[PDB]
C-alpha cells in the first residue's frame, strides 16, 4: 500500500464553473488515482458538484495532494462526505454540451478498473513528469503542440514518443512542471479528440503521473 486512506468513497466540490470544469474535467483530474464511478452536479449550481470513486484509496489521493489546487483560475473549495453513493435526481445538459450527470464504472481503459488488475499496479502522488497511452501510431510532438494551440494550454518542455509493433498505437512521456499549467493541460488534453473535422478516426489518449527522471 501507499499513503493514508479515506473514510468515504465520495467527495464534494464547489467554486468550479461548468464552462471549463465539468464532469469531463473532474474525470480527467481524478481518474488517474483510481477508476471513477459516477458524478452529479447538485443544488442546480453551475459551481457545485459531488463525485464518487471505485475505492477510497483514490479519494484519499485527491484529498491528500489535489486538494486546494485549481485549473483555469477558479477559487478552491473541496471536502469529503459520508454519503454511501451519489444520489438520484433530475439532470440536464450543460453549456459545454455534456450532461450534469455521468458514469465511468463501465470504463476498461485503466489498469485498476478491476480488482484483479488493481492488485498488480499502484497509485502514487505526482512525479513532476507525465505519461500518455493509446494514441494513434502517427502522433508526434508537433501534434501535441497544435492541439495545445486550440486548447490555449501550455506546451511541454520535452517530449518522448514510441510506437508499438503490430499494436497500431503510440505511447510515451511528457516533461514540464507548474501547478496551473500541468492541471489545465491534464483536464483538457486527456481523453481529447484530434483536430479532425468529422472525427473519421480515433485519437483519444489517456494521461497520468509516472515516476521518471527524464523524457526518454
Amino acid at each position: 500500500d501507499y499513503g493514508p486512506h479515506a473514510d468515504s468513497p465520495v467527495l464534494m466540490v464547489y467554486g468550479l464553473d461548468q464552462s471549463k470544469m465539468n464532469c469531463d474535467r473532474v474525470f480527467n483530474v481524478f481518474c488517474l488515482y483510481g477508476n471513477v464511478e459516477k458524478v452529479k452536479f447538485m443544488k442546480s449550481k453551475p459551481g457545485a458538484a459531488m463525485v464518487e470513486m471505485a475505492d477510497g484509496y483514490a479519494v484519499d489521493r485527491a484529498i491528500t495532494h489535489l486538494n486546494n489546487n485549481f485549473m483555469f483560475g477558479q477559487k478552491m473549495n473541496v471536502c469529503v462526505s459520508k454519503q454511501p453513493a451519489i444520489m438520484p435526481g433530475q439532470s440536464y445538459g450543460l453549456e459545454d454540451g455534456s450532461c450534469s450527470y455521468k458514469d465511468f464504472s463501465e470504463s476498461r481503459n485503466n489498469r485498476f478498473s478491476t480488482p484483479e488488475q488493481a492488485a498488480k499496479n499502484r497509485i502514487q502522488h505526482p512525479s513532476n513528469v507525465l505519461h500518455f497511452f493509446n494514441a494513434p501510431l502517427e502522433v508526434t510532438e508537433e501534434n501535441f503542440f497544435e492541439i495545445c494551440d486550440e486548447l490555449g494550454v501550455k506546451r511541454p518542455t520535452s517530449v518522448k514518443v514510441f510506437s508499438g509493433k503490430s499494436e497500431r498505437s503510440s505511447s510515451g512521456l511528457l516533461e514540464w512542471d507548474s501547478k496551473s499549467d500541468a492541471l489545465e493541460t491534464l483536464g483538457f488534453l486527456n481523453h481529447y479528440q484530434m483536430k479532425n473535422p468529422n472525427g473519421p478516426y480515433p485519437y483519444t489518449l489517456k494521461l497520468c503521473f509516472s515516476t521518471a527522471q527524464h523524457a526518454s
